[PDB]
């Protein structure tokens, strides 16, 4: 089962598109997503080639639901397997205004 | 043989101590170093537990040789095996003034 071991950033701008490196326990590159949620949900933008040897993922943050927030919005991020929707424990993530 | 596949930062402040995540091809956690060089050399600060499943390394940058530079200093970074001193191809890295 799924685990986010580390992320180099736990915050990002509401506009999205910012690169993060996430370290995970073993995943399958074609059966993995990164889900940001609050239910609002957005997905990390990456392809299977951005999964590094099943143990890391380089991705770009999704745009948050509201790019006009005036203060930070606390969300969660989890790994999720596409096939059976199994998830990791969530990590907090802070979206901040532009 | 050794390869730096990606680093989340390719620059840092001369004072060192900044966290980087490096993605690499397979290493042994007890037989790996990260060497910054220009011969001046400094080493990434990490322990074997900071090596993630042999495919990534979380480390802190070394302090540069001169913390009083007034413009950026271009150095190289390589993986190096401690046992036999085998190295990866170098990646450029820019140190910048405080």
């Amino acid at each position: 089962n799924l685990k986010i071991v580390r992320m180099d950033r736990t915050a990002g701008c509401v506009t999205g598109g910012e690169e993060i490196i996430l370290l995970c326990d073993k995943v399958q590159k074609d059966d993995i997503q990164i889900r940001f949620y609050e239910v609002w949900e957005g997905f990390g933008d990456f392809s299977p080639t951005d999964v590094h040897r099943q143990f890391a993922i380089c991705f770009k943050t999704p745009k948050y639901k509201d790019v006009n927030i005036t203060k930070p919005a606390s969300v969660f991020v989890q790994l999720r397997r596409k096939s059976d929707l199994e998830t990791s424990e969530p990590k907090p993530f802070l979206y901040y205004p532009e």
